[PDB]
């Protein structure tokens, strides 16, 4: 199992650097597996480095509220959580974020 | 304060009906204010009917996992949470969801 | 046949007013049916007012380059064209635009 | 100047292969610079291979209508054109497409 994220700032058309991202797993609420920060190219390649994982519900929380605060920009979102389910645990999963101040998009990248 | 949501199925180009949506407020974790289901036109007009509200972080959870399950369709998301912050509590807030099986978009509508 | 558009500024979370939109039909290249400008609520309700229409390929061009220029903002797009096909000419068609400086989304609204 | 595109099928969460993409430049209408087809990973890495280019308005046309037709799926779009402007001709430009049947997203990737 590999989990990658990358954030794209839609206001600038450039990647969003230094954004905190929290990875969680749904247990019998949610529990932290890892916490990372997006690099110069707005990426966290191994979130989650290549290791075996149990299937089930996962979550990434993009700390984008703190990101816009440091730029002195207003935003609709205090943070952006993305819930996803993994049944094929062998695969590399990309969960990108297309970030605007008052809107966003996310998907399997794959 | 007014809170509305509407879901648009991107596979069909038609609204997504009968989808459960849970509205929550961040307290000193999260607490349910109301639970609704999208109508024939994929809307929940008053989520949250017109009443005074305290500023702070809110959340809507679109139960889209159960939606695709009833259509016998696979999806990346077990559900879709959307976190948002309200500072101007006088306003009508639209939080629409553009729904695909393995991707989505959300925004202030406004 | 009814054709509506509305533009949502993702930087502000408010509708985008005064944006020129050109409606075209594919002929044996493209030909202008109508030209409108988005109102205070970022809408052009009747683009295209309620009248019978021939099925086929249509196009709306959102003059968003001129929009950002008047705000002194840079953008990736000189304008945003959206091609769509209508087979059911009886229906009301919404073609909304979720507008960021360096990214956008469009869909049937319906 | 480098121009890359990649298409992501939002219905499947996998890249969209074998999709024709036409690259054009705005002249004193539009003129074809190159035509490519997306590979197994839904990419056209060099659209446009690394060569010097003149600044101005460009266009990529994603032949997504023909794509869904071969899958026997209905779609709102006969094809998807994306207009973009390049002022810094030294840079590598990614223009990805997040593809659903009745909706899509595009952006600088960068």
């Amino acid at each position: 199992m590999i989990l990658s994220v990358h954030i794209l700032d839609q206001q600038t058309g450039k990647p969003a650097p230094g954004v905190e991202v929290v990875l969680e797993q749904k247990k019998d609420g949610w529990t932290q597996l890892n916490t990372g920060h997006t690099d110069q190219d707005g990426r966290i390649k191994a979130l989650w480095p290549e290791k075996a994982a149990a299937p089930g519900d996962y979550r990434v929380i993009f700390k984008t509220g703190q990101y816009f605060e440091s730029k002195k920009l207003d935003t609709f979102f205090p943070e952006i959580p993305v819930e996803f389910h993994i049944s094929k645990t062998n695969e590399h999963y990309h969960v990108p974020l297309l970030l605007s101040q008052y809107g966003y998009s996310t998907y399997r990248g794959s």
